[PDB]
RNA sequence: AAUUUCUACUCUUGUAGAUGUGAUAAGUGGAAUGCCAUG
DNA sequence: ACTCCACATGGCATTCCACTTATCACTAAAAGATCGGAAG
DNA sequence: CTTCCGATCTTTTAGTGATAAGTGGAATGCCATGTGGAGT
C-alpha cells in the first residue's frame, strides 16, 4: 500500500542561496586599503578583453579542422527517411546510432584519429587538441603550431597579464570542452553539423527536387538568380542541392554564402535589391497564375542553415555605418541641417509644389508603385484611387479588364488623368498635404537640437524632426522622373536635383534609430577573488588555507571568514578549539571526499607511479603515500579500470553488450572489495564507519553502490573558538569576517522566514548534522556591486554591497537521478481510484483558469486566477504590455516584463500547489507546440504560456511547505518531489510525475453537456453550388409551433465532403434555432437566448469587427420577406432550395455558420460565454450565461473542464493498464467518442 | 513603502508568497527603415 | 448623447531590444612549475 | 661564483547509471483578431 507521503527522497536537486555580506569590524579598512576590489575589477575587465582573443584560436582551429572533412551523408539521410516513414522504437534506435556514428566521425577530425587523413596531419591535430584546454593557450605551447592567429604586442600583454592565474579560466575550459565533443550536447560543433543543419539541408534538397519536378522553368530562374548573386560559380544549382555538396557548408563562410543565396544580397537602402530563392518563390506565388496554384500545394520555402558554434557571421549585404556617441550624431545632424539651410531646400520645394497650379498636368507623371500611399493619405480608403481609375478606363473602352489591370499594375500614370478621375477634392487635399508637410519640415529646421540624448524629451524631439524630414522625402518620392515615360525636362532635372540633395536623410534616420534605441548603461556586479586562484571552491579543512573560505555560527548568526594571503604567501592560520561554555564563534569543520566514482581510481589506479609500474612488470605494487598501511594494487585491479577499450568489465555497458552476467558479477564484486580495502586504508577515510554498508555481493549495479556510499563520506562538526582569538585575527588583518545576512536575520522580524532562509537554517540544524539530508556545496562565489521612521525608496541600491552565492543540495541521501519515477506515480494512481484532477487552461483573456473535478466528473471548485489577493494582475500586465509596445516605437526604455510575470506566477504556483496538497490530486496541462506559444507570446507578451510550465515543474521538483514540521514529509528536511527531474523541455515526455500533458484540440469549442462540436470545416463551401450541395444534405428543418424554435435535423452520414473527418459517437443531432426570448440567470440579469457574435465580412475580403446576431429573428425576417409560410410546421428546405437566388442561400449558410458557433466572444463588453446549438436529452439547451455552479461559467472554464476530462480519460485507462504506462497520445476521434458516450 | 532578488502590501524598524547561481553557446519574437510584389 | 474610422498582407536585408533554451561546474588531491637557502 | 632540492603555489584530474525518448499524424485546434480615437 503506497502512500502520498512516500514521494520524498527520490532524487537530488541543487539550489543556490544568495545572501548579502555585511563587513564586520575592521575588515572594510583591510579590504579597501589593500586594493582587492580595484584589482578584481581590473581582472574582470582584462578577462572580458581577453575572451575574444582566446576565441580566435578556437575559431581558427575549427576552421582548419572543418575544411578537411570528406564524408558520405547517404546513410544518415536514409536513417532519417526511414524514421519519418514509421515512428517505432527500433528505427529510432537506428537513427540515434547513426547520428552518434556521424557525430563521432566529425569528432575524429578534431581528435586526429581518422583513417582518411595522413599520419602527420593526424599527429598535428592530436598535439593541438592535447594542449587546447590548458595553459598551453597562454604560454604559446599550442599557439606556435597554428601561427595564423598572429598575436600583436598588446594581445601578448593581455595574455601574460594572467600569470599564475590560469585556473580563473577553468569554467571557461569546461564551457569550451562542450563545443569540441560528441556527447549529444546541443552546444557542440558535431551535433550542430549532424542533427541541426543536416535535416534542414536534406529538406531543402527534397523541396528543390520536388519543385523542379513540378515545373521546369524554375530551374532556369534559380540558375539565373544564382548567377546574378555571384556565389558558387563552379557548381550548378542542381549540384548545390545535393548530398555530396554537404562536404562543404560546414565552415561559417560557406553557410553564410548558402544563406545569402537563399535570402538575397541587399544593396544600400534606396536601391533595388537582388532577390533570393525564397523571395523569387514568393514572387512567383503572388502572381496568381496557374503555376502559382501549382506551387501553392508544394512546400515553397527553403530553410536557412544555422550559425556555427564559434565563428562569427559575415554577409555581402550593405552593413550600414553606425555612430559612436551623442556628440557625433548631434554635430552631424546639425551639419546636415545647416547644409540643407544654405542650399535652400524649402523655397524650391514650395516652388515645385505651387507650380502645379499654373502648369499643363499632362507632362507630369505619378509613380505606379506609390499610388496606394497617395490613395490612403488623400481619400477615405486605399481602394478609391484605383477604383476611380478602373471606372475611368472602363468608360473609355473579358480581355479588356485584363488589359486595364496590366496597364495599371506596371505603367506610370499622369496626374491629369488622376484629376479627371477624382476631381477638385483630391486637388485641394493634395495641396493641403504638401502645405502641411512643408510646414512640418520648416518647423523641424527652425527648431534647435538638444545637446545630449539622455532623457526621453531630447530623443523625442530628434525623432519628431527626423520623421518630418523622412515624410518630406516620402512625399518627394511620389513623382516619377524616369525617361521611360514622358516628362517635362527642366522640372525633372530640378526634381531629381532636390531628391539627390535629400537622399542621405533616409540613412541618417536609420543611424539615429540604431544609436538612440541602445540599452542604457547600468552598473553590474563582478566576481571577487582576493588574489586567490581558487577562492572558496571548497570548504574542506584540508584545503582551508588554499581556498580561504571558513564558516562560523554565533548565537544564531552565521558568519563567513576569509583569511587573505599575507605578503604573497599562504599563512596557515590555525585555531585552538576550546571548551563549549566559552563565549565565541563555532567554526564549521568540513570533511568531504568529493565522489567515490572519480576519487577511488584517481588516488588508487590512475597514478603516474602505478601506470609506470604496470607497463614493465606484472608484479603487484605496494602504495604507501597517504596510507596508514601499505595498500596493494594487483594486476586485475589495474586492468579493470584500464581495459584498453571503452566499456569496463565492472560496468553495465559490458553486461548489456556481451551478456556475460557471471564475468560482470565477478568484476563488480572484485571492485567492491577493492573499494572497501581502499576506504579502510586511506588516512582521509580510515575513521569512516563503513559498517552500515551492505556486503559486496548484494549490490545489483555500481551506481547503486556509489549512491549508497557517497552520503557516508560527508560530515560536519562544530568546534568552539574563543572570541578573543577571532577578534584579534580580524583586527590584525589576517582574517576578513563577513556576516551572512538577509531580511530574516534582522532585529525585529516576527513572521515566517523566507524559504531560502528555511533551507539555510535547516542545513545547520542539529538534526541535519546528525544525519545529512541537506548538503552544503563548494564553488561558492563572492560578488561586488557598486553604488547604482526612515523608509526610503530603493534603499538597497544607495551603497556598495557584497554578495555571496552559495550552492546547496537537497535530498542528499537519495540518488543522483530517480529510478523509474513515473512508475511509482502510476502505481499510486492505480491503487487510489478517488483522485481529483486540477486541470488548467492557459490563455490571454483569462491568464490561468482552473477547474477541480472528482472521479465522477462533478465540479468541486472553478475559479479564474486573473486576480489573487485582491490584485487584478491581468489588467496590470495589459497596461505594461501596451506601455512597452508604445515605448519601443518612440525609442524609449523598453524595460522588463519578466519580473511582473514572475511575480504573478509566484502567486499562481502557490495557489495551485496548495490545492494539490489539499486534494492529493494531479495537475493536467495542455500540450502546446513551441511554435504556437512563441507566436501567441509574440502577438501579446502579456500571455504566460511559457514561464508557467517551468516554474510549476521546478517547484514540484523540490516542494517545501513552510508550515509543516521538518521531520514530517513536506518539511524543510523531507521535501515533496511530485515531478520527474527537470533536464530539458525536449526530453520531457507526455507525463512528468503528477503533471499530465493532454492534446490541445477540442477543449474550448465543445459543449460540456452533450459533447457536441461543429462538424464542418468552412473552407470547402467557398462557391455557390457547394452551398447548394451543403443545403440539400440536411434532413429537414421546421418551425415548432408550440415552443417557437426551429429544429434542424442532422444525420452524421451526410456531407462527408464538408466534414472535418471526426464521426462522433452519436449518429444524429438536433440543431436548434432557439427562441430569442429573455432568460434570467441565478443573479437575475437578463440575456437573450440564442444570441451569436460574428465578425462582419460585408467587404467579402477582410475580417471586420464583431456584431450581435439573432439567428431566429433574422431567419423569420428572411422568410417573411420571401413570403414563405412556415406556421404549419412543415419542412421548408425543398421550398427553399427550389429558388435560384444567391442571396437566400448565402444568408442561409451564414445563419447556419453563426448558429453552430459555440464560442461567442466580445472583448468590448466582456462576454466569453458558450451557447449550445443542440439540445440535451433532458430538454435543456446549454447556455453558460445561466451561471449554474455545476457547469462551466465561461469559455476558458469550459476549456479547463475539458482539459480535466481529457486527463480523466488517461487515468481511467490507467486502471486497466497492466504495464503501468499511459496511452501514447489521445486521438480526436477517440476523445470525441469517449465524451459523447459518457454524456449519453 | 523598506527586500539576496521579484511581485502584492504596511497591525509590525517590517508583512505574505516565490526565487539555481556563475559561465558559454544558440535560437525565437517584436519595432523601425528599405526592396520586389499582392488585396 | 451616436456613429464612423484607423490601410493591411507576403518574402528577404540591416540595426536595436527582450526573452527563451540547452549544456558544463557545484572539487580534494595528484602532478607540475617555481623558488630561497644549503652545499660545492 | 655556481648548482641542487624540499617547500610551496598553481594547475589539471579523476568519472557511475540513470536509460531514458513512451510514440500517434493524417489533419485539426490550441487563441484572438487595434480597441481606442474623433466630430457633431
Ligand atoms: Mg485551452
Ligand atoms: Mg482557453
Amino acid at each position: 500500500m503506497t502512500q502520498f507521503e512516500g514521494f520524498t527522497n527520490l532524487y537530488q536537486v541543487s539550489k543556490t542561496l544568495r545572501f548579502e555580506l555585511i563587513p564586520q569590524g575592521k575588515t572594510l579598512k583591510h579590504i579597501q586599503e589593500q586594493g582587492f576590489i580595484e584589482e578584481d575589477k581590473a581582472r574582470n575587465d582584462h578577462y572580458k578583453e581577453l575572451k575574444p582573443i582566446i576565441d580566435r584560436i578556437y575559431k581558427t582551429y575549427a576552421d582548419q579542422c572543418l575544411q578537411l572533412v570528406q564524408l558520405d551523408w547517404e546513410n544518415l539521410s536514409a536513417a532519417i527517411d526511414s524514421y519519418r516513414k514509421e515512428k517505432t522504437e527500433e528505427t529510432r534506435n537506428a537513427l540515434i546510432e547513426e547520428q552518434a556514428t556521424y557525430r563521432n566521425a566529425i569528432h575524429d577530425y578534431f581528435i586526429g584519429r581518422t583513417d582518411n587523413l595522413t599520419d602527420a596531419i593526424n599527429k598535428r591535430h592530436a598535439e593541438i587538441y592535447k594542449g587546447l584546454f590548458k595553459a598551453e593557450l597562454f604560454n604559446g605551447k599550442v599557439l606556435k603550431q597554428l601561427g595564423t592567429v598572429t598575436t600583436t604586442e598588446h594581445e601578448n600583454a593581455l595574455l601574460r597579464s594572467f600569470d599564475k592565474f590560469t585556473t580563473y579560466f577553468s569554467g571557461f575550459y569546461e564551457n569550451r570542452k562542450n563545443v569540441f565533443s560528441a556527447e549529444d550536447i546541443s552546444t557542440a560543433i558535431p551535433h550542430r553539423i549532424v542533427q541541426d543543419n543536416f535535416p534542414k539541408f536534406k529538406e531543402n534538397c527534397h523541396i528543390f527536387t520536388r519543385l523542379i519536378t513540378a515545373v521546369p522553368s524554375l530551374r532556369e530562374h534559380f540558375e539565373n538568380v544564382k548567377k546574378a548573386i555571384g556565389i558558387f560559380v563552379s557548381t550548378s544549382i542542381e549540384e548545390v542541392f545535393s548530398f555530396p555538396f554537404y562536404n562543404q557548408l560546414l565552415t561559417q563562410t560557406q553557410i553564410d554564402l548558402y544563406n545569402q543565396l537563399l535570402g538575397g544580397i541587399s544593396r544600400e537602402a534606396g536601391t533595388e535589391k537582388i532577390k533570393g530563392l525564397n523571395e523569387v518563390l514568393n514572387l512567383a506565388i503572388q502572381k496568381n497564375d496557374e503555376t502559382a496554384h501549382i506551387i501553392a500545394s508544394l512546400p515553397h520555402r527553403f530553410i536557412p542553415l544555422f550559425k556555427q558554434i564559434l565563428s562569427d557571421r559575415n554577409t555581402l549585404s550593405f552593413i550600414l555605418e553606425e555612430f559612436k556617441s551623442d556628440e557625433e550624431v548631434i554635430q552631424s545632424f546639425c551639419k546636415y541641417k545647416t547644409l540643407l539651410r544654405n542650399e535652400n531646400v524649402l523655397e524650391t520645394a514650395e516652388a515645385l509644389f505651387n507650380e502645379l497650379n499654373s502648369i499643363d498636368l499632362t507632362h507630369i507623371f505619378i509613380s505606379h508603385k506609390k499610388l496606394e500611399t497617395i490613395s490612403s493619405a488623400l481619400c477615405d480608403h486605399w481602394d478609391t484611387l484605383r477604383n476611380a481609375l478602373y471606372e475611368r478606363r472602363i468608360s473609355e473602352l473579358k480581355s479588356a479588364k485584363e488589359k486595364v489591370q496590366r496597364s495599371l499594375k506596371h505603367e506610370d500614370i499622369n496626374l491629369q488623368e488622376i484629376i479627371s478621375a477624382a476631381g477638385k477634392e483630391l486637388s485641394e487635399a493634395f495641396k493641403q498635404k504638401t502645405s502641411e508637410i512643408l510646414s512640418h519640415a520648416h518647423a523641424a529646421l527652425d527648431q534647435p537640437l538638444p545637446t545630449t540624448l539622455k532623457k526621453q524629451e531630447e530623443k523625442e524631439i530628434l525623432k519628431s524632426q527626423l520623421d518630418s524630414l523622412l515624410g518630406l522625402y516620402h512625399l518627394l518620392d511620389w513623382f516619377a522622373v524616369d525617361e521611360s515615360n514622358e516628362v517635362d525636362p527642366e522640372f525633372s532635372a530640378r526634381l531629381t536635383g532636390i531628391k539627390l540633395e535629400m537622399e542621405p536623410s533616409l540613412s541618417f534616420y536609420n543611424k539615429a534609430r540604431n544609436y538612440a534605441t541602445k540599452k542604457p548603461y547600468s552598473v553590474e556586479k563582478f566576481k571577487l577573488n582576493f588574489q586567490m586562484p581558487t577562492l572558496a571552491s571548497g570548504w574542506d579543512v584540508n584545503k582551508e588555507k588554499n581556498n580561504g573560505a571558513i564558516l562560523f555560527v554565533k548565537n544564531g548568526l552565521y558568519y563567513l571568514g576569509i583569511m587573505p594571503k599575507q605578503k604573497g604567501r599562504y599563512k596557515a592560520l590555525s585555531f585552538e578549539p576550546t571548551e563549549k561554555t566559552s563565549e565565541g564563534f563555532d567554526k564549521m569543520y568540513y570533511d568531504y571526499f568529493p565522489d567515490a566514482a572519480k576519487m577511488i581510481p584517481k588516488c588508487s589506479t590512475q597514478l603516474k607511479a602505478v601506470t609506470a609500474h604496470f607497463q614493465t612488470h606484472t608484479t603487484p605494487i605496494l602504495l604507501s603515500n597517504n596510507f596508514i598501511e601499505p595498500l596493494e594494487i594487483t594486476k586485475e585491479i589495474y586492468d579493470l579500470n584500464n581495459p584498453e577499450k571503452e566499456p569496463k568489465k565492472f560496468q553495465t555497458a559490458y553486461a548489456k553488450k556481451t551478456g556475460d552476467q557471471k564475468g560482470y558479477r565477478e568484476a563488480l564484486c572484485k571492485w567492491i572489495d577493492f573499494t572497501r580495502d581502499f576506504l579502510s586504508k586511506y588516512t582521509k577515510t580510515t575513521s569512516i564507519d563503513l559498517s552500515s554498508l551492505r556486503p559486496s555481493s548484494q549490490y545489483k549495479d555500481l551506481g547503486e553502490y556509489y549512491a549508497e556510499l557517497n552520503p557516508l563520506l560527508y560530515h560536519i562538526s562544530f568546534q568552539r573558538i574563543a572570541e578573543k582569538e577571532i577578534m584579534d585575527a580580524v583586527e590584525t588583518g589576517k582574517l576578513y569576517l563577513f556576516q551572512i545576512y538577509n531580511k530574516d536575520f534582522a532585529k525585529g522580524h516576527h513572521g515566517k522566514p523566507n524559504l531560502h532562509t528555511l533551507y539555510w537554517t535547516g542545513l545547520f540544524s542539529p538534526e541535519n548534522l546528525a544525519k545529512t539530508s541537506i548538503k552544503l556545496n563548494g564553488q561558492a562565489e563572492l560578488f561586488y556591486r557598486p553604488k547604482s521612521h526612515e523608509i526610503i525608496k530603493d534603499r538597497r541600491f544607495t551603497s556598495d554591497k557584497f554578495f555571496f552565492h552559495v550552492p546547496i543540495t537537497l535530498n542528499y541521501q537519495a540518488a543522483n537521478s530517480p529510478s523509474k519515477f513515473n512508475q511509482r506515480v502510476n502505481a499510486y494512481l492505480k491503487e487510489h481510484p478517488e483522485t481529483p484532477i486540477i486541470g488548467i487552461d492557459r490563455g490571454e483573456r483569462n491568464l490561468i483558469y482552473i477547474t477541480v473535478i472528482d472521479s465522477t466528473g462533478k465540479i468541486l471548485e472553478q475559479r479564474s486566477l486573473n486576480t489573487i489577493q485582491q490584485f487584478d494582475y491581468q489588467k496590470k500586465l495589459d497596461n505594461r504590455e501596451k506601455e512597452r509596445v508604445a515605448a519601443r516605437q518612440a525609442w524609449s526604455v523598453v524595460g522588463t516584463i519578466k519580473d511582473l510575470k514572475q511575480g504573478y506566477l509566484s502567486q499562481v504556483i502557490h495557489e495551485i500547489v496548495d490545492l494539490m496538497i489539499h486534494y492529493q490530486a494531479v495537475v493536467v496541462l495542455e500540450n502546446l507546440n513551441f511554435g504556437f506559444k512563441s507566436k501567441r507570446t509574440g502577438i501579446a507578451e502579456k500571455a504566460v504560456y511559457q514561464q508557467f510550465e517551468k516554474m510549476l515543474i521546478d517547484k514540484l521538483n523540490c516542494l517545501v511547505l513552510k508550515d509543516y514540521p521538518a521531520e514530517k514529509v513536506g518539511g524543510v528536511l523531507n521535501p515533496y518531489q511530485l515531478t520527474d527531474q527537470f533536464t530539458s523541455f525536449a526530453k520531457m515526455g507526455t507525463q512528468s510525475g503528477f503533471l499530465f500533458y493532454v492534446p490541445a484540440p477540442y477543449t474550448s469549442k465543445i459543449d460540456p453537456l452533450t459533447g457536441f462540436v461543429d462538424p464542418f470545416v468552412w473552407k470547402t463551401i467557398k462557391n455557390h453550388e457547394s452551398r447548394k450541395h451543403f443545403l440539400e444534405g440536411f434532413d429537414f428543418l421546421h418551425y415548432d409551433v408550440k415552443t417557437g424554435d426551429f429544429i434542424l435535423h442532422f444525420k452524421m452520414n451526410r456531407n462527408l465532403s464538408f466534414q472535418r473527418g471526426l464521426p462522433g459517437f452519436m449518429p444524429a443531432w438536433d440543431i436548434v434555432f432557439e427562441k430569442n426570448e429573455t432568460q434570467f440567470d441565478a443573479k437575475g440579469t437578463p440575456f437573450i437566448a440564442g444570441k451569436r457574435i460574428v465578425p462582419v465580412i460585408e467587404n467579402h475580403r477582410f475580417t471586420g469587427r464583431y456584431r450581435d446576431l439573432y439567428p431566429a429573428n433574422e431567419l423569420i425576417a428572411l422568410l417573411e420577406e420571401k413570403g414563405i409560410v412556415f406556421r404549419d410546421g412543415s419542412n421548408i428546405l425543398p421550398k427553399l432550395l427550389e429558388n435560384d437566388d444567391s442571396h437566400a442561400i448565402d444568408t442561409m449558410v451564414a445563419l447556419i455558420r453563426s448558429v453552430l458557433q459555440m464560442r461567442n466572444s466580445n472583448a468590448a463588453t466582456g462576454e466569453d460565454y458558450i451557447n449550445s446549438p443542440v439540445r440535451d436529452l433532458n430538454g435543456v439547451c446549454f447556455d453558460s450565461r445561466f451561471q449554474n455552479p455545476e457547469w462551466p461559467m465561461d469559455a476558458d472554464a469550459n476549456g479547463a473542464y475539458h482539459i480535466a476530462l481529457k486527463g480523466q480519460l488517461l487515468l481511467n485507462h490507467l486502471k486497466e493498464s497492466k504495464d503501468l504506462k499511459l496511452q501514447n497520445g489521445i486521438s480526436n476521434q477517440d476523445w470525441l467518442a469517449y465524451i459523447q458516450e459518457l454524456r449519453n
